[PDB]
């Protein structure tokens, strides 16, 4: 069933006045109730009819639409469930959560969990960089938002509902909310993201795209059938109701504000302007009737740029009355009050959510937002600090975080410092070059941010400043965004054994001092000796790998390294190797073992210790291997005190003197998470629908190494060395009951 026919499937549709059409007007099939005309959509001919004439019963504010929204499907048969972080600790790979269905990809998803109820309703606060560009622009994007929705997860014949009940449930809410079908349009177009798509229907009322609906029954896989922006799809067995509805825009559309932003956050955007260099008020009648107008169509000239935006620039000036110049001397103003608005609301998520501002990883999608930011607050001279701007989006909103705003404005602190040193020697830096290139290309600017942490409208400027051939290019913020939105491609891969055995016993799970065990040699391939069943630990997790010998009716082997290839455990011995059905009696190195069971142990006791002192943003930065060492890496934005660092340790030791008991246990994931929060993947996500959960003191970690059996075993922790590998990234040396 090919995603046009999908359409024709939708019996609500047709059976409630829908037809399809084709106006044009954007060039796609679209279904309207309205018989009396179509040059209906959103982005070309139509534009914002809302502003100034609501088109919903009431003006709702931003808690009160939010509950409407999510009591309107508890009343009807969806559970309630609480919002996950902005930053995708559940999943590897994506860094920041993108949409609400991104909080089940890709376990429930593919099935492999259970979605925590069924049919569920939530709130999933979002980030788009996608975005950042059109952000302050079109009067509807923003980085943050809510995405409000209800999904439902169908099987192979255990369906809940599906494309007419969702399609029928938007329809209701829409229309109790003083909607008519008649005024409702439904854009036909594909969706993807997170690793999944299908064919989805855009809800599109006055203008403006608040909603989508999407039915899910496509999952990216190699062998992909369906192209959809580069990627490929196959079915899936299963099939899931994928909604969204924007918190904003819903609001925005119910108070029928100049823009979503001026109906989400005025406070900010109001502060904003009486703290900067605007050259209007916001207060005269004359500006606010040419912001309206003008606002009228941000839809659409926000989304161009060049000669195109250009000429409808002309368009609304005209009809306004004052010139063009005068037009953009309000317009371009304000499209940076509310980027900034914006920004430092994504800020508020970011760093409230356990971001901690970097060169690398989602800690540098973190620092991209802070120093636009900080230009932006540059440029309209801000009289105010970000933090201040942050705290102001938090009493709006009255969220709560786990990063306080204590924390948060430490970090915008010594970002702001870090900024002032980059802007000073990298004005001359830039004009340096465009004495050298005098034409700067996308690729120019990009190097610039990267390696000097030039803001790329602070480069673009300095070299038009200076007469240089050059001009902001498109997405360049979600091309530098795009360029680190996921995890990097980790070459650290797959063995594969040329026969195929049977999943190995793997004995040291239940009982980490088995250093004996008795198995049978069932394959030998290279160096690679195999048994059934095996006590030696695989180089992985956390831990290195175990050291010992086989022996048997021929003698003595000796086991020097442990890997392992897809579940089955190869136990590394050269020249006199056993013979493939023999008998054998594992001996593990007790030395070897224990050591590394009490620097794993103590590993766990150290990052709960690094959380407790220096506080919930710290959260390992990954075990990318090398033992040579017991070593921790944690995002922290700083070096740590001397103090603090002794503070460290001597929490440790209290928790290690206190002998608290080591437990393991496997566990269906959704009540592993339910129980333990997310903080347990700290050491990265395991696949499974039951994960081994191991409980060091009051750490808990999704893990498969080898701990001592109560935390007194670990002995005293010392800790070595304290090193910045990079920005936002600190290295603990340690030490666990030896030197
Ligand atoms: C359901 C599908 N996975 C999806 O995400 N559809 S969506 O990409 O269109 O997003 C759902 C809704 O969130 C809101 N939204 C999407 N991006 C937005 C942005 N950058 N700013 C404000 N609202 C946005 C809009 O209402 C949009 O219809
Ligand atoms: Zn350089
Ligand atoms: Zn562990």
């Amino acid at each position: 069933m090919t995603l046009d026919e999908e359409y024709l499937d939708i019996t609500f549709l047709t059976e409630n006045g829908f037809v399809r059409k084709r106006c044009p007007k954007c060039g796609k099939h679209f279904w309207t109730a309205d018989p009396e005309r179509e040059i209906c959509g959103d982005p070309p001919c139509e534009s914002y009819s809302f502003i100034g004439n609501p088109v919903f019963k009431k003006p709702f504010e931003l808690d009160e639409m939010r509950e409407y929204y999510l009591n309107f499907f508890e009343r009807r048969g969806h559970g309630r469930i609480e919002r996950y972080p902005v930053v995708a600790r559940w999943r590897t790979d994506i860094y920041l959560t993108i949409a609400s269905i991104a909080d089940f990809q890709p376990f429930v998803t593919s099935g492999v969990a259970p979605p925590p109820a069924n049919p569920l309703t939530i709130s999933q606060p979002c980030i788009r960089l996608d975005d950042l560009d059109s952000v302050g622009r079109t009067g509807r994007h923003l980085t943050l938002f809510e995405m409000m929705a209800h999904h439902a997860f169908n099987y192979p014949g255990k369906e809940i509902y599906w494309k007419n009940e969702t399609v029928a449930y938007c329809t209701e809410l829409l229309n109790e909310l003083g909607v008519k079908k008649e005024d409702i349009v439904y854009k036909e177009e594909p969706w993807a993201g997170g690793g999944n798509a299908g064919p989805c229907l855009e809800a599109i009322v006055g203008g403006l795209e608040v909603a989508t609906l999407v039915f899910m029954n496509l999952e990216e896989h190699p062998e992909g059938d369906i192209e959809i922006k580069g990627a490929r799809y196959r079915k899936m067995d299963n099939y899931i109701v994928d909604t969204g509805y924007g918190l904003e825009r819903f609001v925005w559309a119910s108070k029928g504000t100049p823009t979503v932003y001026d109906a989400i956050f005025p406070e900010v955007v109001d502060t904003i302007i009486d703290n900067s260099n605007v050259s209007f008020n916001r207060e005269d009648e004359r500006v606010r009737r040419i912001v309206a107008e003008s606002s009228k169509l941000a839809g659409i000239m926000g989304e161009l740029r060049g000669e195109r935006l250009n000429q409808l620039r002309k368009s609304v000036a005209d009809t306004v009355g004052v010139s063009v110049e005068e037009l953009e001397g309000i317009v371009v103003p304000l499209e940076k009050v509310y980027s900034l608005a914006d920004h430092t609301r994504c800020i508020l998520f970011m760093l409230g959510d356990g971001l901690v501002p970097s060169n690398a990883g989602a800690g540098y999608l973190a620092r991209l937002m802070i120093r636009r930011s900080l230009r932006l607050a540059e440029e309209l001279e801000l009289g105010l600090d970000l933090y201040d701007l942050v705290e102001m989006h938090k009493k709006i909103l009255g969220f709560e975080f786990d990063v306080p705003l204590s924390t948060v404005q430490e970090i915008l602190e010594l970002e702001k410092e870090r900024y002032r040193t980059t802007v000073s020697k990298g004005t001359r830096l830039v004009e340096r070059l465009v004495e050298r290139k005098k034409k700067l290309e996308k690729d120019d600017l990009i190097e610039l941010y990267d390696s000097h942490g030039i803001p790329v409208e602070l480069a673009v400027g300095i070299a038009a400043e200076k007469g240089a051939e050059v001009e902001m290019p498109k997405d360049i913020y979600a091309e530098l965004a795009k360029r680190h939105s996921k995890a990097e491609k980790v070459q650290e891969k797959k063995i594969t054994l040329q026969n195929e055995y049977p999943a190995t016993e793997k004995l040291y799970y239940d009982d980490p001092t088995l250093l004996e065990f008795e198995a049978e040699v069932i394959g030998v391939e290279g160096d690679f000796v195999i048994l059934n069943r095996s006590a030696f630990y695989p180089e992985s997790g956390g831990q290195d790998n175990d050291v010992g010998y086989l022996i048997a009716n021929g003698g003595k082997f000796e086991v020097v390294d442990v890997l392992e290839a897809d579940g089955v455990v190869l136990h590394v011995v050269k020249g006199a190797k056993p013979e493939v059905g023999t008998k054998v009696k594992g001996v593990i190195d007790s030395d070897v073992r224990w050591r590394h069971m009490r620097h794993h142990s103590a590993t766990h006791v150290l990052l709960y210790s690094l959380q407790k002192v220096l506080g919930n943003h710290v959260w390992q930065a990954g075990a990318r291997k090398e033992f040579s060492k017991a070593r921790l890496d944690v995002t922290h934005f700083r070096r740590p005190s001397e103090e603090e660092i002794k503070e460290i340790e001597m929490l440790a030791n209290r928790e290690i003197l206190a002998n608290k008991p080591i437990k393991w246990e496997w566990m269906d994931r959704i009540e592993a998470e339910r129980k333990f929060g997310f903080r347990l993947y700290q050491g990265g996500v395991p696949p499974g629908r039951k994960i081994r959960v191991v409980q060091v003191g009051d750490d808990v970690q999704a893990c498969g190494g080898t701990h001592c059996r109560s935390t007194g075993e670990i002995g005293m922790l010392k800790i070595l060395k304290v090193e910045s590998i990079q920005d936002g990234v600190i290295r603990f040396e340690f030490a666990a009951g030896e030197a």
